[PDB]
């Protein structure tokens, strides 16, 4: 035999321009629409304040964005195709049943805003597209799903083989879309800029 | 931006001939020694029968194999170097402190023997070298550590990108050594041959 | 001292007489039936041999036991109601959408048979009903979902107090049903009784 | 009905008055001290700003609080004994080898401060002592180690019954110590009181 060391059980991170598919979205219309919706949403504004929610999110107040706003139906038609390419990369056996949009929402993170580590319970693919970035810094940090199984293990060198690293930081530009499997833990670092960081996040189910 | 999909958080499986390092072991002496030890070990033989242990294991009866048997000290001197190469691949930050042998034991799996899925609690590297194989079939199956986080996810196609597969089966030859991180779940498929499958398994701590 | 130690995030295991729900089911007939169907099932017997599976499962060979065998349709009427009571205990938000049977199979574990550690991927509630239990005969043995998080911890003394143990064994009587959440790992230790341990296992999805 | 639902594999959370162990420690002096050390700690203040950390931790800047500040040496004498009582409850096999302090740090969380979800990698017992708690002020909130195993399950109604919840909030009083196993995920929700929430957090290893 020959000595071999093999990579197994790898997580895949998908990172593309939104414009890789689906109809075109105007970035100016895109940002302005996010703002116009958030400003008309008294109920979501109050829930954020009561719940101690760092930014604005539309998640508790608005459940039907693509029904109500052509630009959001347009967005979901791109996202649909991005999720299809990704389900393909991930080798999902879908039968006759594509992944479909379960939830979709706006975030507006002002300066000083942060979102603590979490997963999206009961979804298959989750993701975020970036509507306005600030335009440093990292906007997403993904944590190794095996981290809590690694308690007895030495910490790892922060070396140049990215597949061995324990956290992965992502620094998207406006227009980019990120996708991942929903069980993956992820955090959103503090907005250090004075301008808002606007993004749209979403869950796809099977 | 360019569309990219990246592999993250990968498990590494190390698979080498034992003879890749350390002093040479005679395979005939190696097998015969395993047998001679197991046959003199009344206490381990009785514990196996009482505990409903599929084969013979020396694990409960003999804690000091390398102290008692030059061939086992020889083996540990090879294994020491195999574990060093692997800790290097895994990018462990070890300070001034190499991984050292914690436990080491013989298994003799007769026809019809199987070992159910398990991990090795409280170790860093675990592994097995193969002393006598039978010489079909698969002797080790490794399970994706993320399997139980994948309950809502479609099953995956059994395709040709091994890093996306949910189980990995390993079919070693005599003389091979396998190593993995101890939190990784692994099972030993039934010995379908009539001859015993003899192996030596071990845990390294930090 | 005002020191309090609270228990949180406990895994629930449901245990009831089968007869508390559903049509009357005679245990002597029930045993007789499982033996009878397993005898005719050459496919099953052969897949078992081929796949190195100890004893005897119908899981690969036969797929609609409830529709074919009236006594399995009665069993399933009972399971539904047991499952519903468990979901009530858990207390899942079900809409008006009751969990339904997804698979059900017969196991016959002879003297010396073991069934290795495993979960039931992609199910919500999993469970077993006990058909013939020699003359003890092997427990179902449950494993702590947290075990792989525990690698840095010291070992726990079988401080029993069956709350602080890594595994939990159950010796059910004939006629009992056990249910658990499908992510919960479990095995069947070696049947050391001369007679067969017969059981029927199943999964429920939403 | 003879139906039983048993609780297994429960996570333990220890809660006691700090004063039940160790030298006397005055809470007014204790508060005064934490404020005082945090004020001098420009390094800490600056790392915080730089690293987008809300409020104020000493964890990056100061590394031997017990040796430098007598009141922290007294605190630690107390923690040792609290930890030992918890290890006794757990009941780890410790040899004659008591778990010892590995790190300890001051947190000061102002109005609007949050501390994101996280574990304490590579520790055995982790915990917090409460120093100034406005005028409620944020709970410590604990997350079910099993959450990522639960992706196929329905959502659970805040059926409280603080046994079946995915998170568990604690509102401790000034002078309380809380301890948990270091793999347990937890966060601090937004401090909504105008005044600072001061606490001291620590890890113990074997
Ligand atoms: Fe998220
Ligand atoms: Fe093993
Ligand atoms: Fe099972
Ligand atoms: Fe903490």
């Amino acid at each position: 035999s020959l000595a071999q060391i093999k990579s197994l059980f790898a997580t895949r991170l998908y990172h593309a321009p939104l414009s890789e598919h689906g109809p075109a979205l105007d970035p100016a219309e895109f940002a302005a629409s996010c703002y116009s919706i958030a400003e008309d949403d008294d109920a979501g504004q109050e829930w954020c304040e009561r719940e101690g929610y760092p930014g604005y999110t539309s998640y508790a107040s608005l459940t039907d964005l693509p029904w109500r706003f052509p630009i959001f139906a347009d967005l979901v038609k791109s996202l649909d195709a991005h999720v299809a390419a990704f389900a393909e990369d991930l080798e999902f056996e879908l039968d006759g049943k594509a992944l479909r949009l379960e939830d979709i929402w706006i975030n507006i993170l002002p300066e000083g805003g942060v979102h603590g580590s979490h997963i999206h319970p009961h979804s298959v693919i989750s993701g975020t597209t970036y509507v306005a970035m600030p335009e440093g810094t990292s906007a997403l940090k993904l944590e190794d799903p095996r981290l809590p199984f690694m308690m007895a293990a030495p910490t790892r060198r922060k070396g140049a083989r990215e597949e061995l690293r324990t956290f992965r930081s992502v620094a998207p530009k406006v227009g980019d879309v990120l996708l991942w499997e929903s069980w993956l833990r992820h955090e959103v670092p503090m907005n250090m800029a004075e301008e808002d960081r606007i993004s749209v996040s979403f869950n796809y189910a099977w």
